[PDB]
């Protein structure tokens, strides 16, 4: 356990730094940008690891409230607008107007991670975001036109990596489940969260 | 749990990198050296975390063998010779000549961590390293002339940090215990490892 898949961005950082010292790389603005981006990758990894370790010990503080999911969707889609266009992912919204009772920032986290994975893996095309409320059950579907995964699960297994593991951990912390479907033409993530206690 | 005490060397790295981008730091050799050293600190932290997580799940592979402890002491003291002299720590050896049956690299790890903590915390003076074998029990004492710690333990608690936590975890993995004593004038770590099964 678990873990040391993050021991590689360090090493490739080390050598990179050493590459500037041994005299093979000239320190320009792009070099500093790349170093900063690698450190950001490590920060993403340690944050996701912190979240996982919080969930595994039932110490993840939850704050329930009644909120409008469409606003969170708008926020997360504007935070990814340029990257969405660079991947040619056009969001498609089928969001209900009735609010939901859940944790705002945790749902925002899972949405950020899911659309990040979509931008990084899905094919260029429509991005379906649907949210329905079916008798004290809130279903949220993320569908793409891109490819999928088929293995006897290993999807929510760990390793911006292991984001699906954090999604699954948060969904477990909430009163909900998550399922994945790969119909060849469509790849769909479904999150079912019970509202009634 | 646990953990994110390593989320700070990242941030101070980030800003540091950003400091070169915003135009407040000139990228010289000392700057690259400092960046490389910060990345090395993060590497040390992730390695110690990997070791702790291996121990906490009883997945830490052990390789027992009969070895001479004085050779390992010589190796680790030569690996720290310049830093030992820079801290004015003169090693004092009271090592027995009879070999011991244990894990070579794990004992080397705990010795590295302990003398690292000594160089970083102990006062300038004698560094007593003693090793006796008392009827199927191997006792290893590290004594300094520096200060100590007094709190109702929190010594082997985590956070080059949390090295004492790794020392304690390895000692637990081995068939041994570890105790700490602070007599004001002397600070002593004692490791008692049973040889007979």
């Amino acid at each position: 356990a678990i873990a040391h898949e993050l021991r590689t961005p360090i090493t490739i950082l080390q050598g990179r730094l050493q590459g500037i010292i041994d005299g093979v790389f000239k320190p320009d603005e792009v070099l500093f940008k790349s170093l900063l981006n690698q450190v950001e990758v490590l920060s993403h990894l340690v944050e996701d690891l912190r979240t996982l370790s919080l969930v595994e010990n039932q110490q993840l503080r939850l704050n329930y409230e009644l909120f409008d999911f469409k606003a969170v969707v708008e926020k997360v889609l504007k935070a990814f607008e340029d990257r969405l266009d660079q991947a040619k992912l056009v969001p498609e919204l089928d969001l209900t107007s009735t609010p939901v009772y859940c944790d705002r920032r945790r749902i925002e986290q899972v949405l950020i991670a899911l659309i990040d994975n979509a931008i990084r893996y899905s094919h260029a095309g429509k991005l379906k975001i649907s949210s329905e409320v079916v008798s004290q059950n809130w279903i949220l579907k993320i569908e793409d036109e891109g490819p999928g995964i088929a293995t006897e699960d290993d999807l929510f297994k760990p390793f911006t990596g292991l984001g699906l593991a954090v999604v699954h951990a948060i969904i477990v912390a909430l009163k909900g489940t998550i399922q994945y479907s790969n119909q060849g033409s469509k790849s769909i993530f479904t999150i079912k969260i019970s509202m009634n206690n």
